[PDB]
């Protein structure tokens, strides 16, 4: 909508006060116009029509329970967008600022989050498995990424391909985690993910097998369940970008770590130039191998880690 850039206030799902992006004109609208062509947050009414309403509110203040989830889905989007133009220079999920759209109370008792082609959707969970998803820094940069691999790589969200398009969305969420700063690890969705639960997360990214989902390619899961297992494969991937930026000995490989920075250049530009929609583990393999090459030389640790991280998980 037209209307005067202004700032709110209000509480996130987590009880953090933070400061949002806002638009007046009469109400105050989630619609933070500081950021590419816009960051526009919208009610589902706990219904599932798309978009449903841009979030109007009467006083700039939003510490109601009901704007909690909306408070975190607009600010998160604004970091995964800061760290997308600063760490990157890619200005929003299609290089050329397209407005990021997420709707919150998307159904009833919702425990999931997604990126629908168009726009990020956040349930508020049921209150046991998951409270309201937005409230997940890792989880709101997960589907934005999505939004990234579809205008680039387009990596078909289907077995190998998909386990691939997962863990990418794995690996920059929590490099945003990182980014923002707060409270972050390699896990992911635990800030959301069972409040009666301390401790654990949905996946992880530094020991897969802890939640049962593969770390090395022996393993794989080869049946049709979960898009031929998008979300269990990327265990394989996650742990291999885990050894390339941390380090460690895994069934016998040692990796030495290059840091969190060069993972993300290193699979960012991995996406952007070289994965396509068909693309398998080997061919991510030579796609790092290649982009630490462009990178760091061809000589240098960079890609000597990158081939023993895919070695330690099996992918050649
Ligand atoms: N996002 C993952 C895990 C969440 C499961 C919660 N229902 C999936 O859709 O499989
Ligand atoms: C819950 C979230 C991280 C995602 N939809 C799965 O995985
Ligand atoms: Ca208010
Ligand atoms: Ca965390
Ligand atoms: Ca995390
Ligand atoms: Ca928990
Ligand atoms: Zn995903």
């Amino acid at each position: 909508i037209t209307g005067t850039s202004t700032v709110g206030v209000g509480r996130g799902v987590l009880g953090d006060q933070k400061n949002i992006n806002t638009t007046y004109s009469t109400y105050y609208y989630l619609q933070d116009n500081t950021r590419g062509d816009g960051i526009f947050t919208y009610d589902a009414k706990y219904r599932t029509t798309l978009p449903g309403s841009l979030w109007a509110d009467a006083d700039n203040q939003f510490f109601a329970s009901y704007d909690a989830p909306a408070v975190d889905a607009h600010y998160y989007a604004g970091v995964t967008y800061d760290y997308y133009k600063n760490v990157h220079n890619r200005l929003s999920y299609d290089g050329n600022n397209a407005a990021i759209r997420s709707s919150v109370h998307y159904s009833q008792g919702y425990n999931n989050a997604f990126w629908n082609g168009s726009e990020m959707v956040y349930g508020d969970g049921d209150g046991q498995t998951f409270i309201p998803l937005s409230g997940g820094i890792d989880v709101v940069a997960h589907e934005l990424t999505h939004a990234v691999t579809d205008y680039t790589a387009g990596l078909i969200y289907q077995n190998e391909s998909g386990a691939i398009n997962e863990a990418i969305s794995d690996i920059f969420g929590t490099l945003v985690e990182f980014y923002a700063n707060k409270n972050p690890d390699w896990e992911i969705g635990e800030d959301v993910y069972t409040p009666g639960i301390s401790g654990d997360s949905l996946r992880s990214m530094s020991d897969p097998a802890k939640y049962g989902d593969p770390d090395h390619y022996s393993k794989r899961y080869t049946g049709t369940q979960d898009n031929g297992g998008v979300h269990i494969n990327s265990g394989i991937i996650n742990k291999a970008a885990y050894l390339i930026s941390q380090g460690g000995t895994h069934y016998g490989v040692s990796v030495v770590g290059i840091g969190r920075d060069k993972l993300g250049k290193i699979f960012y530009r991995a996406l952007t130039q070289y994965l396509t929609p068909t693309s398998n583990f080997s061919q991510l393999r030579a796609a790092a191998v290649q982009s630490a090459t462009d990178l760091y030389g061809s000589t240098s640790q960079e890609v000597a880690s990158v081939k023993q991280a895919f070695d330690a998980v099996g992918v050649k």
